[PDB]
C-alpha cells in the first residue's frame, strides 16, 4: 500500500472462482439427467490418469537428476525421489489407488489395462518435447513469489541483515547526538530511503533534484550517512536522512549485463518486489519500528513533494 | 542422544503403515471380487458421510465460537468460520460433491437424504455430549509435538534467549582469564549445564555426590557460576565449570502445585522434551560454537564418572 | 475482566448446540415416522464404523510408536497400547461391542475391507484434519499451550521471589523519599503485540525513570506518571519479560512459531497469569497487571489503574 | 546573550549570538574569546609558574 502500482500479495480470487465454477457443472449435471453412476466412473478415472501422467513425467525428470545426486541432493535417492514425485508417502497410495481404480472399473469409454499405458506414455513424452505443457508466466510469477524464489527478496533481506539492522540501532543516539549541537528546521529521527521504481538511481543525491540539497555528514565500521534539507521556495520545510537504495542501483546494473540473463521486464518485476518485502521486513523488525519509512516513487511532477508529505 | 532416554521427533511409520493397509485391503478386494461399482460407489457415499459429520460438528463448534468472535478470532467472521471448518473454500467443495454423491447417487447401506441427516445430526449430538469419538493422547501429543504446542517448548526457549544466550559468549573469557591468574589442576572452557530428567535438583550439588564439591565460583548481569573440582577416589582429577537446568527445578516446582494440572507423568514427558530442545537449539545456535555440554543423567552411578567422561 | 480483548475460558455453547441439534433430531425423526427399529440399526453401525475406524487409527499410530517405546512409555508396551487406543478396558470393551453389533444386524469382511481402506486414505491425505478452533480448545484445556509454561515459570521464578520484599523495599524507599510517595503494587505492563521498547521512554515519553528501587540482587525501576507536564503517580513499572520472549520466538525460524501463535499466546500468558495471581498466597494485592495493544498512551492507562 | 548556531566548516568551530536587546535581536556576530587568557588565569592558580595575580592581570595587559 505504499503505492498505487506496488503488488498486492496474491489473494484468494482464484479459488473462489473454482467455487463459483463448481456451482455450475454439477447444477449442469443433475440438469442433463445424466446416470450419477456413470458421472463418478468418469471423473475419478479421468484423474486417475492424470495421476498417473505424473509418474511417467516423473521419471523423465528423475532421469536427468540421478546425476547431480552427488552434489544437489547430499548424496541419498530418497530425497531424489522426494523432488520430483512429492511426498513419496502420499503419492505411493495415489499411484495404488489410480491402477486399482483403472483395473477393474468399467469403463463405456476408455482403453483396456495394457491399452492404457500405450497412449499415456506418448502425450507425456510429447508434451515434454513440444512444451505444450509449459508454465504460465502468470503461474511462474505465483509460484516464485509464493516460494520466495525471486532475486528481489534476496536483495532486500541482504540489505536489511548487512545494512539497515546494523545503523538503525544506532542512528537514533546518532541522531540525537548531532541535533545536540545544532539548532535550526528539524532533523527527523527516521531514516529515509529512496525507491526509484524504473531502477533510476543517480550516482549523488543533490543531481536528483534542487530543492534537496546536501547539509553535513552525520557521525559514525564506517557509516557514511549523508543528512539532507528540503528547499520550498528557497525555505528550509525540512531536513531528514535521506539516502539511495544501493540494491536498486545494482538491480539496474544487473539487467545492463550481458550474462545476467536479466531482461529488463524482469528489473521491472523485482524492483517492485523489493519495496515491497523491504516493507514488510521493517514493519515486523524489531530495531526498524517507528525508525525508518520509504520512498517509492515512479517518475512519468518532483521528488520534493513526495518526501515533505512524509515529514 | 544426551541419554538413552530422550524421544525422537516423531517419524512417518504411521504414514507407512497406511500404506502397508493400504495394500492389503486392495489386495482383499481385488481376491473376494465384488463388482468394482458397488466397492466405488459405497467407498464414496462413506466419504460423504464423514465430510457432512465433520461439517455438522464444525456448525455445533461455531455455534459457541460466535461468542468468542470479538476476543479470540480478531472480530472477524470468516476468521472464525475457517478456524472451525478449516479450509473454508476447500471444505465447500467436498461437501459440495458428498451432497452431490448423496441426492444423486443410490445407497443400499444409506438413508434417504432427509432421514440421512437426521441420523447424522443425532450421531454429531451423542458424539459432542458424551464425548464418545475423542483424541487418543497419542495424537495429542504427536500434534503438540508438531505443532510446538508444549510448555516445555516454551521454558528451552525462554532458558536459551534469557540466560544462556547472554554468558555463553563471555563465559570462555572469564575461564581464561580466571585460568591465567590461579595457577593451582585446570579449569575445562565449557560450560557443563546438568539436566537431571528425574527434576531433582537439590539446593547444594556437592550433595549430589561427594565427589563433585564446591571449590570455587568464578569471578564475573550479575551471573554467578561456581566451578567444582572432581574427586576419583579422593583424588582431584580436575574441575569444570558446572551447575543445575533451573528450568527443570521449575518444572517439578509445577508438578508439585495444585493450580498448574502437572502431573508427574506430563512432568518427565515435558522434562524430557526440554532436554531434547535444549540440544537442537544449542546445536544449531551460532553463539555456543563447541561453548556448551550438556550433561543428561537420570537416577536409576556416580555424577562424577559421567562429568570426567564428558572431560 | 482482564481486557476486553483477552479470551474468555471455553464455555458451554457447544452443549447448547448439541442440545439445539438433539430436539431438531428428535422433531425430524417424529414427523418422518419410520420404524425406529431401522434408525436404531442404523445408528448402531454408524457408531460400529467409527469405532472401528478408532481402531485402525490406533493400530497405525501403535505401528508409529513402537521404537518410541524405550522414551516415552517406560519400555512398557501397555502404555504405548494405552496412548495409541485410549483407556485399554473401556475401549476394548466399546470395541468388543461394536464389532458384537456389527455382526449381529443384518457383504460382511468386503464392508470391514473397505472401512479399512478408507481409514488408510484419511490417514495418508487428512481429510479427517483437526481444526484449529479444536485444537485449541483441547490444548487449551490439556493446558499444552507455551504460555502456559512461560507464565507459571515466570510465577515460580521471579514473581513469588520478590513481591514478599517488594512492599517493605517501597516502604523503605517512602521513608527514604517524601512530599509524593510510590504505590505498594508492582505494575507489570503486558502489551499485546509484545513489542517492548528497552526503557520506557521510547515507549511513552510522558513516563519518567526516576529511580532503583534499593536491592541473588534483584533491581526494578521506579517511574514518574507524568500527566500534562506534571508529576500525578509514582509506581513501579516493569516489563513482562516473558513477553519478550515470546516475540524473539515468533522472530526466530527454528521456533516454528508464527505471528498469530505469539498473540495467541501473549493472550493466554495474560490470562493465565491472572489466574496465577488471583489466588496466590504472595498476591495480596501488591501486583497489578496492565494489558494493553495500540490499535496510544500507556500512561493515561496506568494512571486509570492508580 | 544566546547561543544561536554553529557556523558551518584545520578543524574549527565557531559560535553565532543571538544579540538580543529588550527581548528583540539586534544584530548577530561571531564571538571567541581569547584562549591564552584562560592560559594566563590558569598560571596564576599553579604553584609552579612562579606567576602571580599581580604578575596575571600585569601580563594579560600586555597580551
Ligand atoms: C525463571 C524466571 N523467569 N521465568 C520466565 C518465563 C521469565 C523469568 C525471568 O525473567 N526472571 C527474572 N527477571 C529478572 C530481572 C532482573 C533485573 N534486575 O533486571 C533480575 C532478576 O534476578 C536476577 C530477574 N529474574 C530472575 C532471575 C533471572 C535470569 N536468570 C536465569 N533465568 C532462567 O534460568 C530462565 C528460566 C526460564 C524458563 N527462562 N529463563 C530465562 C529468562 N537464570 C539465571 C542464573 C543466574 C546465576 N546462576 O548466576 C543469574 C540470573 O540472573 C542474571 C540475569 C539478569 N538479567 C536477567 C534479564 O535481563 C536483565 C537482568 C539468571
Ligand atoms: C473427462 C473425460 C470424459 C474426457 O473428456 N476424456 C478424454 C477422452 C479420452 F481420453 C478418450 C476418449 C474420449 C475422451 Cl472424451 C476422458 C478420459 C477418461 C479415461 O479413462 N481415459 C483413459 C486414457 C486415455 F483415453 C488416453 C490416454 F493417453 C491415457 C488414458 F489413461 C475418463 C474420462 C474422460
Ligand atoms: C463403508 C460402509 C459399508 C460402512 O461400514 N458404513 C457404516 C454404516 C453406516 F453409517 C450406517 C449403516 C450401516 C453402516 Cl454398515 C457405510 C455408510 C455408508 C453411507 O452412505 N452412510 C450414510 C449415513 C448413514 F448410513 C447413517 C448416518 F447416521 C449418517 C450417514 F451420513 C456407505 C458405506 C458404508
Amino acid at each position: 500500500s505504499l503505492h498505487p502500482s506496488i503488488p498486492c500479495p496474491r489473494g484468494h480470487g482464484a479459488q473462489k472462482a473454482a467455487l463459483v465454477l463448481l456451482s455450475a457443472c454439477l447444477v449442469t449435471l443433475w440438469g442433463l439427467g445424466e446416470p450419477p453412476e456413470h458421472t463418478l466412473r468418469y471423473l475419478v478415472l479421468h484423474l486417475a490418469s492424470l495421476q498417473l501422467g505424473l509418474l511417467l513425467n516423473g521419471v523423465c525428470s528423475l532421469a536427468e537428476e540421478l546425476r547431480h545426486i552427488h552434489s544437489r541432493y547430499r548424496g541419498s535417492y530418497w530425497r531424489t525421489v522426494r523432488a520430483c514425485l512429492g511426498c513419496p508417502l502420499r503419492r505411493g497410495a495415489l499411484l495404488l489407488l489410480s491402477i486399482y481404480f483403472y483395473y477393474s472399473l468399467p469403463n463405456a469409454v476408455g482403453p483396456p489395462f495394457t491399452w492404457m499405458l500405450a497412449l499415456l506414455g506418448l502425450s507425456q513424452a510429447l508434451n515434454i518435447l513440444l512444451g505444450l505443457k509449459g508454465l504460465a508466466p502468470a503461474e511462474i510469477s505465483a509460484v516464485c513469489e509464493k516460494g520466495n524464489f525471486n532475486v528481489a527478496h534476496g536483495l532486500a533481506w541482504s540489505y536489511y541483515i548487512g545494512y539497515l539492522r546494523l545503523i538503525l540501532p544506532e542512528l537514533q543516539a546518532r541522531i540525537r547526538t548531532y541535533n545536540q549541537h545544532y539548532n535550526n528546521g528539524a532533523v527527523s529521527q527516521r531514516l529515509y530511503i529512496l525507491l526509484p521504481l524504473d531502477c533510476g538511481v543517480p550516482d549523488n543525491l543533490s543531481m536528483a533534484d534542487p530543492n534537496i540539497r546536501f547539509l553535513d555528514k552525520l557521525p559514525q565500521r564506517v557509516y557514511s550517512n549523508s543528512i539532507y534539507e528540503l528547499l520550498e521556495n528557497g525555505q528550509r520545510a525540512g531536513t531528514c536522512v535521506l539516502e539511495y537504495a544501493t540494491p536498486l542501483q545494482t538491480l539496474f546494473a544487473m539487467s545492463q549485463y550481458s550474462q545476467a540473463g536479466f531482461s529488463r521486464e524482469d528489473r521491472l518485476e523485482q524492483a517492485k518486489l523489493f519495496c515491497r518485502t523491504l516493507e514488510d521486513i521493517l514493519a515486523d523488525a524489531p530495531e526498524s519500528q517507528n525508525n525508518c519509512r520509504l520512498i517509492a516513487y515512479q517518475e512519468p511532477f518532483s521528488l520534493s513533494q513526495e518526501v515533505l508529505r512524509h515529514l
